[PDB]
Order: C-alpha cells, then structure tokens, then sequence
C-alpha cells in the first residue's frame, strides 16, 4: 500500500488520473517524480517548466552544473537528481520531441529508464509539447514499464480520452 489517491488502475502495474503533477508531487513526496526534460535540462516549459517553477528554480540551478560537468543526456536517456521539494528524487527522462524530427522509436528506450525504480509519479512521455501522441505514449508505457507507475495526466479532456480509447 502507497499514498497514490483516486487512480484509475489500467494494468498491473499502471494508473492514470487527471491531476497537475506538480500538485500530485506536493501532496505525495514520491519518492520519485519523472520529469518530461530535454537533453540540455533547460526546463523552460511543459512538465518540466512547471516542476522547475515550483522548485523556484533550484531544479534549473541543479541541473546546470550536472551539465557543465557531464554535458547533456542521449535522446531516450536520463539522470537522477534532487526532487527537491516534490520528490526525494527527480527522474529527467527525455523522450523524442516530434517537433525536432527526433524518431517516435526511441519513445520505447526513454520509458525503459522507468524499470530501474519501484514506483514513480511520471506524465506520458513525448505528449504536449514534444508533439507525440498521447494515446501512443500511454500504450508504450504500458508495454515497456513494468514498475509500479502513477500517470498524471494535466488535461480533463485528453484523459478521458486516453481511458475511453484504452486497449
Ligand atoms: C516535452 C514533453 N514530452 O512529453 C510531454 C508530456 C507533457 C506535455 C505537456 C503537459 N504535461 C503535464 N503532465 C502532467 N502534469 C502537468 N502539469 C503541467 C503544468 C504545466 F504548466 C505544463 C504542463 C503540465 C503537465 C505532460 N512533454
């Protein structure tokens, strides 16, 4: 038993509900939240410009000097850093942006970094602003995670979307 509250559960081991992750962060302190990040970590809008905003942004100022000394993450990879007060840790998972041309396939890799932590608060990957669909991301998630994930999704209506459409 964990503090996740009004889920809907779609598989063993994956829940969705309509909630503002930062919100849903505040509230839980998972022990880890996902952040949708880029591979330079310039959280400047989307989940992770809302994550960053609510660290004020210490998130930024962290994940900084992560790149200054490692510089940036592969395309479907990801670090571990500070959740600071969100989370005990922050998952930065960057899935493709289709509005780069980067390809949709590695959207299976960046949910793979999800397996190596029990439980994690995560949006779908690749949705909003990357310009992947939705409904795509959700079902790769379901068929690569295998770890006990909670689905935040922002919007009332994609939600109700994603679960009427759901397989
Ligand atoms: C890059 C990239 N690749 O995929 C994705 C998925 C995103 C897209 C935008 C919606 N995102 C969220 N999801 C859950 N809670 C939220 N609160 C938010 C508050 C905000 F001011 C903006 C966004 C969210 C949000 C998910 N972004």
């Amino acid at each position: 038993v964990n503090s996740f509250s009004g889920y809907l559960k779609l598989t063993d081991n994956v829940y969705i509900k309509n909630a503002d992750i930062v919100e849903e962060a505040k509230k839980v302190k998972p022990t880890v939240v996902v952040n949708a990040a880029n591979v330079y970590l310039k959280h400047g809008g989307g989940v992770a410009g809302a994550l960053n905003k609510a660290t004020n942004n210490a998130m930024q100022v962290e994940s900084d000097d992560y790149i200054a000394t490692n510089g940036p993450l592969k395309v479907g990879g990801s670090c571990v850093l500070s959740g600071h007060n969100l989370a005990k840790h922050c998952l930065h998972v960057v899935g493709p942006n289709v509005n780069k041309g980067e390809d949709i396939q590695l959207l299976k890799s960046a949910y793979e970094n999800f397996n190596q932590h029990e439980v994690l608060l995560a949006p779908l990957l690749s949705a909003g602003i990357f310009g992947a669909d939705p409904i795509h991301s959700l079902r790769v998630c379901v068929d690569t995670v295998r770890t006990n994930v909670y689905l935040a999704v922002f919007d009332k209506n994609l939600y109700d979307k994603l679960v009427s459409s759901f397989l």
